[PDB]
């Protein structure tokens, strides 16, 4: 790929999205998102980190000849709904909970166009669903499960095996996380994949991990 936008095929129907920025003292890191595919449908689960990375993303899809039908954000930082304004224009119908377009708005940031506003939502039908299973990287994360592949997209609420800490906190809540993880868990025991929203891709260990990283830091 380009060193804004690599695609790697996680299955048949689901790609993961890789979208680089500059962060010192790292130089180029990813943030991961998926594309699901359905016919010839495409659905975004995360916006790429920046505005070129999102215009190369759509691109690759239509260029597939599929229809980018819509995209779910899984918490209000820009490396998952950075490009909303964008989709908003293009006509891509973009999905947020209320407490995810609550920051955004507190933050002066334009909405999502549909709204969540239940703890779990068919994004998807039979393909992708979300579950908000509260607060942990932000109060408003959510995770999107794919049942056909057994695929759980974390995000940010979850951390890759070898992070020893927990990122960017300062809109965290580290007292519920791991009681949020523990939701989760006992949700998805049958999870082959889990994608973080940086870093490698795991088992199920990624959430027993993030609850670790979370209880230890509330001391
Ligand atoms: C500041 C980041 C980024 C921010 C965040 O989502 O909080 C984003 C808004 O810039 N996501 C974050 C997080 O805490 O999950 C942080 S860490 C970032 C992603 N993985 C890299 C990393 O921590 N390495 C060890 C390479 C850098
Ligand atoms: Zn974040
Ligand atoms: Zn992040």
């Amino acid at each position: 790929g380009t060193k804004e936008l690599k695609l790697k095929k996680l299955s048949d129907n689901v790609y993961q999205h890789i979208s680089y920025k500059r962060v010192e003292p790292w130089g180029l890191i990813g943030a991961s998102g998926l594309v699901v595919i359905n016919g010839t449908e495409a659905h975004m689960i995360d916006t790429p980190w920046t505005t070129q990375g999102t215009k190369q993303l759509i691109e690759w899809i239509e260029a597939k000849g599929l229809t980018i039908k819509s995209a779910v954000v899984t918490h209000f930082h820009e490396d998952a709904s950075g490009d909303i304004p964008l989709l908003n224009d293009l006509k891509i119908k973009t999905y947020a909970t209320s407490l995810t377009n609550k920051l955004l708005k507190l933050n002066q940031k334009e909405v999502s166009s549909d709204e969540i506003s239940s703890n779990t939502f068919e994004f998807i039908d039979g393909v992708a669903s979300v579950f908000y299973p509260g607060a942990g990287h932000t109060e408003d994360n959510i995770v999107v499960w794919l049942p056909n592949e057994k695929i759980l997209f974390g995000g940010c609420f979850v951390k890759s095996l070898k992070n020893k800490n927990l990122g960017y906190t300062g809109d965290a809540n580290i007292s519920e996380w791991p009681n949020s993880m523990q939701k989760v868990i006992n949700r998805y025991p049958d999870a082959k994949l889990v994608v973080p929203g940086h870093g490698e891709v795991g088992d199920v260990s990624l959430l027993k991990h993030t609850q670790a990283l979370a209880l230890s830091a509330a001391a």
